[PDB]
């Protein structure tokens, strides 16, 4: 399967910076969502789940085709709760009907991270919508109730290595688990709509307790009111993972730099970019624009 990036006709940096600003302006406006967390965390989760279907072996799945717009992927049990990120973006797609679905879902994730004061993420245009029959089947996204060997093995399919996996998981400092979506409940920290390295700090400094929640699932709970998933706590159980966790709890700039590279790579897996294709765009935030 080859998927070649095709820039939307005649579009350039300024067009996509207009779509960025539209998403970012609505993130500021619709602030009440999920008890004032706002839409940013569900939008970086949506960009991860449309990319996380990729399989390196046959180049199926991935962010290129925008296939989450089809019922099979929209109704995947693993995507429960992401309909709220879709409905947030649907106004903006009506306003810029020329951007492809893959591009709009991935730029929403980029915009949310930078607007929640994360690192800049280089983003590239050119994903092309593909037919309903290209939609990957349910079951390619990871279970939460498993251990470190499962996480390592699952992420080899998206060929991410240990460092990349640990840098990507730092995004679980954002938002929260919702019992009616996943059977898990609670936030992982106090700053859950500002991008920081707090996931790593909480993992190493809190007093975790294995408890059973109302959906009868086990999760790691702390006195402070935070929770960690079994696959999250996995990172301090494995010796290779645990020493990268310590590296990111001791250096927030290295965390930001490595997250930026692994999230771009995540979003680009499966796509062939021609050598005459434009460079990756670095978008300015509303704040850097005085907007
Ligand atoms: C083995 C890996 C992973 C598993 C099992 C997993 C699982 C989960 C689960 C069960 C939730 C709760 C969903 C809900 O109830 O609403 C969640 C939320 C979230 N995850 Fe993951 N995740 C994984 C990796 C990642 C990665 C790599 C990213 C992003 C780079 C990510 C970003 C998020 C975000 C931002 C949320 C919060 C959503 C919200 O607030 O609504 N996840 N994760
Ligand atoms: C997903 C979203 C939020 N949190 C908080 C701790 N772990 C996780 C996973």
């Amino acid at each position: 399967l080859v998927h070649v990036a095709s820039v939307e006709k005649g579009r350039s940096y300024e067009d996509f910076q207009k779509v960025y600003n539209a998403i970012a302006l609505k993130l500021r406006e619709d602030d009440e969502y999920d008890n004032y967390i706002g839409y940013g965390p569900v939008l970086v989760r949506l960009a991860w789940h449309i990319s996380g279907t990729w399989d390196k072996h046959d180049n199926t799945g991935g962010s290129y085709g925008g296939t989450y717009r089809f019922k099979k992927e929209f109704n995947d049990p693993s995507n429960a709760g992401l309909q709220n990120g879709f409905k947030f973006l649907e106004p903006i797609h009506k306003e810029f009907p020329w951007i492809s679905s893959g591009d709009l879902f991935s730029l929403g994730g980029v915009t949310a991270v930078q607007e929640m004061q994360g690192p800049k993420i280089p983003w590239r245009c050119g994903r092309v919508d593909t037919p309903e029959d290209t939609t990957p089947d349910n079951g390619r996204l990871p279970d939460a109730d498993k251990d470190a060997g499962y996480v390592r093995t699952f992420f080899q399919r998206l060929n991410m290595n240990d460092r990349e996996v640990v840098a990507l998981m730092g995004a679980h400092a954002l938002g929260k688990t919702h019992l009616k979506n996943s059977g898990y409940e609670g936030p992982g920290g106090a700053a859950n709509n500002v991008f920081t390295n707090e996931f790593y700090l909480n993992l190493l400094n809190e007093d975790w307790k294995l408890e059973k929640n109302d959906a009868n699932n086990e999760q790691w709970d702390s006195k402070s009111g935070y929770m960690m998933l079994p696959t999250d706590y996995s990172l301090i159980q494995d010796p290779k993972y645990l020493s990268i966790v310590k590296e990111y709890a001791n250096d927030q700039d290295k965390f930001f730099k490595d997250f930026s590279k692994a999230f771009e790579k995540l979003l680009e897996d499966g796509i062939t970019f021609p050598k005459d294709a434009p460079s990756p765009f670095i978008f300015k935030t509303l704040e850097e624009q005085g907007l």
